[PDB]
């Protein structure tokens, strides 16, 4: 009965051609085509990112709205986008990333952007039934999206409970994705956690409109339900009157090289 609820309620009855506009419509998005150029011929020393997910995690960073220090932990890091982001960060001393990357699932990529060497790619692994190791900067980037709200509640829930433990271990940053965070019990979830680690939700403006997806970090504090429902209200805005309008943005270019002595 939420806002969030309505929405995707709403999101399920568009047709062909409004989905399609509307999940653009006014959204920010990086040019990719050099950066899919360069890695589909096998460029390994341009600094272009593996995928979009390099462009989201910049958002963060570059607003306080998460730190990378230290032992960065990437659980869900498929390609590595979010891995590669933080190696090249000074702050940063080490990386280690976990994803599936088995049965469709995708795989961490190969590239030598700058701090490639601190990254520790791990697959076959499911972070559910990973044991939590100790961590400065927890990254969790999981949350696939379903037509059923009921269903991306339980994901949504799923994710925070596992993330969870692994903030119980005591990190002093984090991003997590979150979602739905529409769905009450999640709501409730996030305010519980806000309250034992502290941090809010955060809308990022490279999320497509077709997905509620907000982040969990740990560089701001503000009321979840409240900013939750100000992002229900831009979703539905948005389709009323889908144009399909995209303002394009220049991808992310990091340094290339090892860090090394
Ligand atoms: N009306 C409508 N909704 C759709 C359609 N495809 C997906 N959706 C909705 O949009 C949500 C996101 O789907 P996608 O963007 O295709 O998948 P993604 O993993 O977020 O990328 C789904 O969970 C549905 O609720 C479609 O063809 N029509
Ligand atoms: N239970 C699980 N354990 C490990 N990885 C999982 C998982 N469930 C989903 N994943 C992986 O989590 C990834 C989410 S997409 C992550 C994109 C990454 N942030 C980037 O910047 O490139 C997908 O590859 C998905 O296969």
């Amino acid at each position: 009965k939420t806002l969030g609820e309505v929405w995707k309620r709403e999101l399920n009855l568009l047709d062909k051609r409004q989905f399609e506009l509307y999940k653009r419509t006014d959204i920010v998005e990086v040019d990719r085509d050099t950066a899919r150029r360069h890695l589909a011929e096998g460029k390994v020393d341009t600094g272009v990112a593996v995928s979009r997910g390099t462009a989201k995690l910049r958002w963060f960073h570059e607003r306080g709205y998460v730190k990378l220090e230290g032992r960065v932990i990437d659980l869900g890091c498929g390609r590595g986008g979010w891995c590669y982001y933080a190696a090249a960060q000074k702050e940063v001393s080490g990386v280690k990333g976990f994803t599936l990357g088995r049965d469709g699932h995708e795989k961490p990529m190969n590239v030598q952007s700058l701090g490639w060497n601190i990254i520790t790619f791990k697959d076959k692994t499911d972070i559910h039934r990973l044991e939590p190791v100790k961590c400065d900067t927890l990254l969790c980037d999981i949350g696939e999206s379903s037509s059923s709200s009921v269903t991306e509640g339980e994901r949504t829930v799923r994710v925070l409970d596992t993330v969870e433990k692994w903030l119980a271990c005591g990190v002093d940053n984090f991003c997590v994705k979150v979602l739905a965070p529409y769905m009450p019990d999640v709501l409730e979830k996030l305010e519980l956690l806000q309250r034992r680690f502290g941090g809010t939700v955060i809308r990022n403006p490279l999320s497509r409109n077709s997905t509620h997806e907000m982040y969990y970090v740990s560089g701001a504090r503000s009321n979840v339900t409240f900013t939750v429902n100000q992002t229900s209200r831009l979703l539905m805005r948005r389709m009323r009157r889908p144009t399909g309008k995209v303002t394009l943005e220049a991808d992310v270019i990091l340094p290339i090289g090892t860090r090394s002595v």
